């Protein structure tokens, strides 16, 4: 078996290899990339997402989210407090202010140390889940707004036509902005392009070991666990690499820089943080191998987890028994 230690693999496709998205994902998996839960793809030197990022300051962040932590330095939850709208230009200025700017540091490792030591004592503001794209319409390869849809994949594989659409989302981050431990909706893949700015550090648990992380989370967040059988779907829980090591949870880490893609694989739990002002674009996607994961995906039915409209059809077709209880939850 390829990649038995479940290491994060890094790929450097040629421009010829970059022409067929589906084929390249399949190639990565033939090399065992999915076993890690996460892969990095560095695009060919000839490729570009767009010409420049010069005129993005007028994008609106309608609902910036202040990420307020509770708990201990290595085991905490965060909740999102809504703030007044601001443009990307205003947000960038805020990110760079004395209150919010990245502190002096020696290297990525030093910054990582500072993040886990001090994250809980600050409340950075994140511009997350903004529908839109920064890919030039003329960028034909790996354009996250031009991927085959999950609905079309499910139709190709299962012969059923369903309603729904899926489109990309933009994320504007600053120092300490955090993504909590989670897998994707329906345990889909995700792909994430860092368009500009400072890096993003990722942590990931191999899909074959996801239940180990779930068991630890139930122990560390006992009230949350009693409230919901799939509370990680709420996307609020953080556990540090030190705490993971102390509890024998297998995981890896890698830092993504501007101009690089990351792919998360079905049922690959991931979490992370931004180093400073940045902008990423991400979208979910599927392949034939996803279908079996979609059929088995846990669901939140306590009401907390947000459902896109399109998730309805996925649950209805792949999980008809659960459909009753789940739909009562989102209503
Ligand atoms: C950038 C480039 C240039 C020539 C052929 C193909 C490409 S690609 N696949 O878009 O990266
Ligand atoms: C609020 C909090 C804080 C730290 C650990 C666990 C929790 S929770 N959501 O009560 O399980
Ligand atoms: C538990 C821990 C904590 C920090 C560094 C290393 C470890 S260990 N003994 O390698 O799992
Ligand atoms: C023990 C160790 C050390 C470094 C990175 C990851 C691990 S773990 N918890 O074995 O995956
Ligand atoms: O970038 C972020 O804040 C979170 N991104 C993801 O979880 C993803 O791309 O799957
Ligand atoms: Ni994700
Ligand atoms: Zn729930």
């Amino acid at each position: 078996a390829q990649n038995p230690n479940c290491n994060i693999m890094i790929f450097h496709p040629t421009k010829e290899e970059f022409n067929d998205f589906d084929k390249y994902i399949a190639y990565m998996e033939s090399q065992g990339a999915h076993r890690a839960g996460l892969a990095k793809i560095i695009p060919p030197k000839e490729w570009k997402a767009r010409e420049t990022y010069d005129n993005i300051s007028e994008i609106l962040i309608a609902t910036p989210l202040q990420q307020v932590a509770s708990g201990r330095a290595g085991v905490f939850t965060q909740y999102h407090k809504k703030k007044k709208a601001m443009t990307v230009g205003e947000y960038r200025h805020l990110a760079n202010s004395k209150k919010y700017q990245t502190p002096p540091h020696q290297n990525f490792e030093d910054l990582e140390r500072k993040y886990w030591k001090n994250r809980i004592y600050n409340s950075p503001i994140y511009g997350a889940d903004i529908s839109g794209s920064l890919f030039d319409e003329n960028t034909k390869q790996w354009n996250l707004g031009h991927l085959g849809t999950i609905q079309d994949l499910l139709e190709k594989e299962c012969g059923v036509v369903i309603e729904g659409v899926n489109t990309p989302y933009l994320y504007f981050g600053m120092w300490k902005t955090t993504f909590a431990w989670h897998t994707e909706d329906m345990d889909l893949y995700s792909i994430n392009y860092l368009h500009l700015g400072e890096p993003k550090t990722w942590y990931v648990v191999p899909p074959e070991h996801g239940q180990r992380l779930e068991r630890l989370a139930r122990e560390l967040f006992p009230g949350s666990s009693r409230g919901c059988g799939a509370f990680l779907r709420h996307k609020v829980a953080l556990i540090s690499p030190t705490v993971l090591k102390e509890n024998g949870i297998p995981f890896n880490r890698i830092t993504q820089e501007a101009g690089e893609f990351m792919v998360t694989f079905p049922y690959g739990y991931h979490a992370g943080f931004n180093h400073g002002f940045n902008c990423a674009e991400a979208i979910n996607f599927a392949t034939p191998r996803w279908i079996d994961y979609g059929k088995m995906a846990s669901q939140c039915s306590c009401g907390e987890a947000r459902v896109t409209f399109s998730m309805d059809a996925f649950v209805r077709i792949l999980q008809p028994e659960r459909y009753d209880l789940w739909k009562r939850g989102q209503d």
